[PDB]
DNA sequence: CCAGAACAGAGTGTTCTG
DNA sequence: TCAGAACACTCTGTTCTG
C-alpha cells in the first residue's frame, strides 16, 4: 500500500525528522530550520503544496512540516 | 519615483510596453519563450512585491500580461 | 533505515554592452 | 533610450556515503 507524504502528498521515502515525508521535504525542512527563517506567503497562508506546487511557496510548505510535528531531534 | 507595475520594486525604465524593473523585465520574456505551465498555489490572486514576486510565476506572469507587456 | 553530504539542474536578478 | 548576453547567486531534489 501507498506511503504519503504528510507534507505535499508526493510518495513518502520513510521517517525524516520524525514524520513520514518524501525526500524532497526532508532536505527542505532541514534546510528551513538552518536558513533565514525569514518566509513571506504570497497567499493567504493556506497555498495548496503538492508534487507540483510546493515549490510555489516555501513558508506554507514550511509552514505544513512544522504542523506535521517535524524536528530536528527526529522526536516521533 | 520610478516603481515597477507589477511588482512595486525600482523600476528602471520601460521595457516590453511597461515601466518595469529589471528583474520583471528578464522574467517576462524568460516566461513568453520558455514554455512553461505555471500554477498558482493560491486563488489567482497572489500578492507580487520585491520578496513575494519569486513566489508565484503564474501571478507574476498574470501581471505582466495584464499590464500590457508585449514582446514588442 | 535514516541523517547529512554532494552533485546537478532550475529559477532568479545583476552587470555589461552597443 | 532599452534588448539581449552572460555571469552569479539562490532554491530544489536525487544519488551517495557513513
Ligand atoms: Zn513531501
Ligand atoms: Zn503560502
Ligand atoms: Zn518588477
Ligand atoms: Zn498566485
Amino acid at each position: 500500500p501507498p506511503k504519503i507524504c504528510l507534507v505535499c502528498s508526493d510518495e513518502a521515502s520513510g521517517c525524516h525528522y520524525g514524520v513520514l515525508t518524501c525526500g524532497s521535504c526532508k532536505v527542505f525542512f532541514k534546510r528551513a530550520v538552518e536558513g533565514q527563517h525569514n518566509y513571506l506567503c504570497a497567499g493567504r497562508n493556506d497555498c495548496i503544496i503538492d508534487k507540483i506546487r510546493r515549490k510555489n511557496c516555501p513558508a506554507c510548505r514550511f509552514r505544513k512540516c512544522l504542523q506535521a510535528g517535524m524536528n530536528l531531534e527526529a522526536r516521533k
